[PDB]
DNA sequence: GTCGGA
């Protein structure tokens, strides 16, 4: 849950969530073009304020002033809503990070083989996020985290954790400022997309290097050639 | 106040 692709146009993602009347996001036809989004970079993050959807470049990571380790990048759904650290973000800082799919590395001895994981039905993914409002300040230490859940079904062959992916409908409800943390916990349970909805394949080891951002990084490869 | 790898 530490790398993903966000490569298509804003409309390609937003059209599944809300029409223009609900948005406060300028039209922009350029593909985002990032096939290898990494922690510590700013990522276009979707949230609701002033009864409209906003898209802000937000630091992927969370390190308050009292935190001494590298920034956290994930928050476990099992505990985030009641965590002393994450409860306020669960209440007030919910957001959505849309993506084409995400990457996980499978341990194969002393080597690690990357896989790209995506929806079999060809929709983008809407990953549940929590973070530090106001997002538009562009903070470089207190940004957002991707909420995670336990891997299910065949994904356990790759890694024991996965992002919490919500249906489009659930993603829209998750962002609403009017709903409580308890209601958000219900949405996170009812809207989670199960592992049987995902497909995956090995990809090139080149995704390990964040200099690489091109479309080839999500193409299937033979492991024997790596 | 906790959770990826070139």
């Amino acid at each position: 849950c530490g790398r993903f692709a966000q490569s298509q146009t804003r409309e390609d993602y937003l059209a599944l969530l809300a029409e223009d009347i609900e948005r406060d996001i300028p039209y922009d036809p350029e593909p985002i073009g990032r096939y290898n989004v990494a922690p510590g970079t700013k990522v276009l993050l979707l949230s609701e304020r002033d009864e409209h959807l906003h898209l802000d470049p937000v630091f992927w990571g969370y390190a308050p002033g009292w935190w001494d380790k590298p920034p956290l990048i994930n928050a476990r759904v099992e505990t985030a809503a009641t965590s002393r650290m994450f409860k306020p973000l669960w209440q007030h800082g919910r957001a959505i990070c849309f993506a084409d799919g995400w990457f996980e590395w499978k341990k194969e001895g002393d080597k690690k083989q990357p896989f790209f994981i995506y929806r079999a039905d060809g929709q983008p993914i809407f990953m549940a996020a929590i973070g530090s409002t106001p997002f538009e300040r562009g903070d470089e230490a207190e940004g957002f985290l991707i909420v995670t859940a336990a891997a299910d079904q065949g994904l356990v062959d790759i890694h024991d954790r996965r992002p919490l992916v919500l249906s489009p409908e659930a993603a829209r409800e998750w962002m609403r400022q009017e709903i409580s943390g308890k209601e958000a916990s219900e949405i996170a349970a009812s809207g989670c997309v199960p592992a049987n909805q995902f497909s995956w394949h090995p990809v090139s080891r080149a995704v390990g290097n964040v200099k690489n951002q091109g479309a080839e990084l999500i193409q299937p490869v033979l492991e024997v050639l790596f």
